[PDB]
């Protein structure tokens, strides 16, 4: 068990929220970045994200988020897809997360990314892709998930 | 902080979820049965329930967490309503909760409860009510907010 | 990571405690059962206990927590022995713990248990045994390890 | 319920521990900077320090957790007197705590602090001062207690 706040979500040591109102990728980001971590004696130490996806397991657990809080919406296609915080550079391989951690997962449907050079990661919620992952258009207006500052202690 | 297991959301030390497909009161509370607590050697020591409500602070996180999770939906009238464990029997005064535990907050909207006996408790969340208790027949297939199994150490 | 009340301390999904005063085997288990767990409306649902043991990671925690609390106490020899809830019956494949879960790792020092029948578990942490299991007489006087009722939630 | 690591206790959200070995006032806050907190992708976060206290419930804590450890060496006196990150500086007025935080609460014994300038708290947990604060050297060894970097989520 993974301890979170009041309408956030633990999975693995860290605190998931799924925002319902359409943003673009830059202020969903922004979005997530109104949350944060801080010392007891007031200074700010990190910001939120859109989700990062590290194993197959967090990519069933975000799936299932998705699906069991959109059931109305789940279509037979694509829709409906939710932006996490992948970046697709100039070329396929040029792949980065918003809160800076590794790629070392790959959850892309297969074909995606396609719409590069700098096109988005969501969750393609739709039977046709089941949660696995698409490339969008930065300007498409879409729901998100956020992250909380992933952290951990270190004893040495 | 609390701790819950994934898609679950704690206050208070009590893990809540709302699950959207619709049942009646009595199928309600059978499908929050389902979740328990058991100890590590494997006796099942308790069950789940339909949510109790015990402070304002309770109700306004569970007001909350249905406007968040179903924002299409908000009427102007009483809709979208949502079952909880409240029972109102043969009198307006012998009000239960399916947990058992003790009715020590009155959340009722002025005029409520007035459809005994046998009614059972919503929250009504659409603009009419804001999220406080409609009394309704057992009947409607409603969606409905479980809780687990509220529990705490005892130490001397 | 795992939530604990004071000066008890946490691993993987269980708290436990040291106490320091010494009493026989049924006065220390006597002692542990004076913790317990309870739900938020009155009834007592479990009872606490000697520690168990289920892993080698497990009894790597509990050794480091008892020469840690305890480091002018070491020797070179089994000393200091503490209790744990393990219980040798009429034979030596009559092992048993007092919270009632299952034998399923094997944390005997070679050639023990060897005082049977009806003998008694403790980790002797002194340099010999390496906090490894001696079999001892209910009757000698040790300090002890609690466990609070071990739980889990259910989802099915 | 507060989460921390093993061998490490908690209260009211934050994480502390008694070290058992003899340290200067400088070693010893060292030797709490060896514990940090960390983003999960690399970067060091802050670091841990001397315990510092908030309420007459941090203090009754953190006085029976010093109590309870060492109950041996309890004298009728001062002893024994245990390193918090309390500074007095140039006046009896300059108090500062390591990890920075307010002194918004009193703890000394009437009479101290006496022994400036630049001596240093401790907690006092013989019979005389019952665990209240006593001033001393910086230079005479005592064990110690650490605390976790300190943090909460900021929900802006
Ligand atoms: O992000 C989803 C998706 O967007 C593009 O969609 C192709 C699909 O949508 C069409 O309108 C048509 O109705 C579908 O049959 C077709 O599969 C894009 O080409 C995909 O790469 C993917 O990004
Ligand atoms: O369960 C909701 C609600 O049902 C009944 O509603 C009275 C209300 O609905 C009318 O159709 C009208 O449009 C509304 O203005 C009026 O408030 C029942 O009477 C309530 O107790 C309550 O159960
Ligand atoms: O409880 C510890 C231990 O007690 C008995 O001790 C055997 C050991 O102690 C002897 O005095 C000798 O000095 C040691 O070298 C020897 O190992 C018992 O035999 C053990 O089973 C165990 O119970
Ligand atoms: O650090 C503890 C304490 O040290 C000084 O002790 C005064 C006390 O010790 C005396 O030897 C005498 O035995 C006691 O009765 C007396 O209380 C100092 O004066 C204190 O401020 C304090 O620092
Ligand atoms: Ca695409
Ligand atoms: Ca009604
Ligand atoms: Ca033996
Ligand atoms: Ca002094």
């Amino acid at each position: 068990l993974t301890s979170c706040p009041p309408l956030w979500t633990g999975f693995n040591g860290k605190c998931f929220r799924l925002f319902h109102n359409h943003l673009n990728f830059d202020n969903a980001e922004n979005a997530c970045r109104q949350f944060g971590l801080a010392s007891c004696s007031g200074d700010e130490l990190a910001t939120g994200h859109l989700a990062s996806i590290h194993s197959a397991e967090s990519q069933a657990f975000l799936t299932e988020l998705v699906k069991t809080s959109l059931p109305d919406l789940i279509t037979g296609g694509w829709a409906p897809q939710v932006y996490i915080g992948m970046k697709v550079g100039s070329t396929n391989s040029d792949q980065t997360w918003t809160d800076g951690s590794s790629v070392d997962y790959d959850g892309w449907v297969s074909g995606e990314p396609n719409n590069g050079p700098n096109s988005r990661g969501a969750i393609a919620a739709g039977d046709y892709s089941r949660g696995f992952w698409a490339d969008v258009y930065s300007n498409n207006n879409f729901k998100y998930i956020c992250q909380l500052p992933c952290v951990h202690y270190t004893l040495e």
